[PDB]
């Protein structure tokens, strides 16, 4: 019964799962003078015109908006990538405040909060196989800074009262993804994990350099949801990220100069 407290936070998850000190855990600080520019990268493609939303769901650690994963409606390929990734959900991570919130760090630096679209690789049949796979998982990161509103991300905070709790649902039907990425797709990529209980080590991380920005009060939103159920006491869903961990025998690869 983990979370993000002092007492069952990411700091105790190894007791549980041990392969939180593996090899290739996630995230991770991105030192951009260090990552290395890579011309073997085939370019991203991002196919998303046909994508079907579903549903909005409180999970008791974020919210996740779900797609129609059972057929190539919205894909991720090129790339690190080799073959054809589906969406199946996005969420988010966010801070207390604005200065923290994101998983990934950039030099050090924490952004308000982080996207991550999550997709999986189509060979493996369906999403739980895939999480058995080393590269089973594509994820998309973009960062997120306090700054203009989002006008794609409102149909989002809109419904986040609806879901408030832990458990809860809404429907969630028509809509676009596309409304949530930055002008450009130059990315960051890296060999890592799940960033929550199992910690499982079978992402391939496509991190976006360019942010999106979003208003404080649309941040604001995020911060009313509520990590308990219904009728338990209240705790505001706040610092739902893991810390950077080591990144061992890793190399990060930029997809520009
Ligand atoms: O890495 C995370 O944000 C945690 C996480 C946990 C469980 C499933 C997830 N998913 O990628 O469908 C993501
Ligand atoms: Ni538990
Ligand atoms: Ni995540």
């Amino acid at each position: 019964h983990w979370g993000y407290g002092k007492h069952n936070g990411p700091e105790h998850w190894h007791k549980d799962f041990p392969i939180a000190k593996g090899e290739r855990q996630s995230p991770v600080d991105i030192d951009t003078h260090t990552a290395k520019y890579d011309p073997s990268l085939k370019p991203l493609s991002v196919s998303y015109d046909q994508a079907t939303s579903l549903r909005i769901l409180n999970n008791g650690h974020a919210f996740n908006v779900e797609f129609d994963d059972s057929q190539d409606k919205a894909v991720l390929k090129g790339g690190p990538l080799d073959g054809t990734y589906r969406l199946i959900q996005f969420h988010f991570h966010w801070g207390s405040l604005d200065g923290q919130g994101s998983e990934h760090t950039v030099d050090k630096k924490k952004y308000a909060a982080e996207l991550h679209l999550v997709h999986w690789n189509t060979k493996y049949g369906d999403f739980g196989k895939a999480v058995q796979q080393p590269d089973g998982l594509a994820v998309l990161g973009i960062f997120l800074k306090v700054g203009s509103a989002k006008p794609g991300l409102q149909k989002v905070v809109d419904v986040l009262d609806s879901i408030k709790t832990k458990g809860k649902s809404a429907d969630f039907t028509n809509f676009d993804p596309r409304g949530l990425l930055p002008e450009s797709l130059d990315y960051w990529t890296y060999p890592g994990s799940l960033t929550t209980p199992p910690l499982l080590e079978c992402v391939t991380w496509i991190v976006l350099k360019e942010p999106i920005s979003v208003s404080s009060e649309q941040v604001l939103k995020f911060r009313k949801l509520n990590f308990n159920g219904e009728g338990e006491p209240e705790e505001l869903m706040v610092d739902n990220w893991r810390p950077a961990q080591p990144l061992k025998n890793r190399q990060i690869k930029a997809s520009f100069k």
